[PDB]
């Protein structure tokens, strides 16, 4: 346990004139229960020698969240945070420049490719991240043929169906410019469509028993109205669109107002906000599932920046996917 | 220009000349004349009289009622039906009393294993039959695999599965919430959650929801909801407790079908309400088999001409058939 703290002292001895031996020792004990800033602070440093600034800063922030007042974590972070903020501002800059670089050609192939295949990709990825064993071809087969895929449960089918319904509602009621006000009944309807076919008793329904690192208590509603008011507040136009969507998703998944269907509706609200800010559909792929959940847990420790970097990561990845998609078109 | 095939004016002039010649041949001639002009008043009159001499009084009366409804003011039909009416009223009371006695010796049955087996078993046959009248192509064995085995039939429609499931959870709700003697009432929300149960999985957006003065629309939620209020008030009024439960259920089914309060699933909810009334008067689940679908609508047809008696005879027949299924099971 605390024995290997002397191996954080061994990476302390190595770190002075070393290469990957310090990383050899710290890899080890690091995987031996990260909780004491003693190992997380030192690992932050060893990361920093590799010019891994944001990961170091993460180790410091986590050492502080677990040990409020740990002053070596405090000082090291006070030195790392401004650079990390500059880097994140840069990342958002880049993804926006790519965004309005994207808004140039409205070919019929953009219609064809994006409108259809990114629809089926979004459905498949959102339901799949929630453990759905369906493939993309099976998902679209469900959507346009309505028959049953062999070897799959009925509830998976109903997850795909409900996701399709919720997307339809979001597009033909919440993505219109004439209705520039997001109501709370709109969120309730989005969840009712998400979970309607799979679980009719709890679709569009606020949980009574608010079970459990817990979640806000039996007073969710007023917080839902808080979310809605913040979305419709006039100061939120100054905030970066990507961080706006990420904060909405965050706010929501922390409120956790439904017994089930929270993650899908959260990704839905994120996608809605980003699409109304001129962005194409943002796809959080299933292969990155791990990191996704990972970042969210860090978000519950007081640090939303990993999740923001994740959303920017895959939004820019999707946009560049598209530019590179019709650069090989022609 | 209502024109009639010539071959039957000749068949109408011929039939006028004989009955009394031992001519069964007249019945088959008038039957071939029934297959081409089913709405011809004189053919229905004659066919009725043939049914009279053949000592099938109820069907003769039916031909008279149908001829009079098709030809308002036809006094021939008026006098013939004036002869037949009291006799068929008597016959109907005979039938109802018989069904009620058989039902009284159904409630005097003491069985342990076979009974419940059968109960759960019934539990399923009802779903299959009530959805098969609705146009569901799922087999009884497929429905049974879905509900009882948690199986799924690939290559078949997803919504058929969801209709079976919704109807099953519905019947569960009726048995374990609406038959508790602590109720003894029928609120509008009982019908509304029975509908939310019927269409919950198949169509969650409109399940448990009623179909939709500055404009001029004939349909608005307050009016349709108001008609539902009239229905439930009629159901819980004590004067309507004095009528035979079979007629109470049939009239309720008719009223609910004609109010048309939901966008879809009205027929399933109507047969379900019929079953609810029947069961609260001590009857086993009344299954209207899909093999009799025709007769079903046929009776309802006569219902819209002003005669609910064929429908009452129908639901009485199949109620006795259900009871006799349970009774013959041991």
């Amino acid at each position: 346990k605390e024995a290997i703290l002397a191996a954080k002292a061994a990476g302390r001895s190595r770190k002075d004139g070393n290469l990957e031996r310090a990383m050899t020792i710290m890899e080890h004990a690091m995987a031996l229960a990260p909780t004491n800033p003693q190992i997380l602070i030192e690992m932050g440093q060893i990361r920093e020698m590799h010019n891994e600034l944001v990961e170091a800063d993460q180790c410091y922030v986590k050492a502080l969240a677990y040990d409020p007042g740990n002053s070596e974590a405090l000082v090291l972070r006070a030195r790392t945070t401004p650079l990390v903020s500059a880097i994140d501002r840069k990342m958002l800059r880049s993804v926006h420049d790519l965004r309005d670089e994207f808004n140039h050609l409205q070919h019929s192939t953009a219609l064809r490719r994006m409108m259809r295949e990114t629809y089926f990709l979004y459905v498949y990825h959102t339901v799949a991240i929630g453990g759905n064993t369906l493939s993309l071809g099976q998902t679209r087969a469900i959507l346009e043929s309505g028959m049953v895929i062999p070897g799959k449960s009925i509830r998976e089918h109903n997850e795909v169906i409900g996701m399709d319904a919720a997307l339809r509602f979001l597009n033909c009621s919440l993505l219109s410019k004439e209705h520039d006000e997001i109501s709370i009944d709109d969120i309730l309807e989005m969840h009712r469509r998400v979970l309607g076919n799979a679980d009719p008793v709890e679709a569009g329904r606020i949980r009574t028993t608010q079970v459990y690192t817990p979640v806000s208590p039996e007073y969710v509603m007023e917080q839902l109205k808080d979310i809605v008011d913040w979305l419709n507040d006039e100061s939120t136009l100054t905030i970066d669109p990507i961080e706006r969507a990420a904060i909405a998703h965050y706010k929501l998944v922390l409120v956790h107002p439904f017994t089930d269907g929270n993650g899908r509706t959260a990704r839905l609200l994120l996608n809605l906000i980003m699409m109304r800010s001129g962005f194409p559909p943002v796809i959080l792929p299933v292969e990155t599932r791990a990191e996704y959940y990972a970042s969210l847990h860090v978000a519950n420790l007081g640090d939303l920046r990993p999740f923001v970097r994740y959303v920017a990561k895959h939004s820019e990845a999707s946009i560049q996917r598209y530019i590179g998609a019709m650069k090989t078109s022609s």
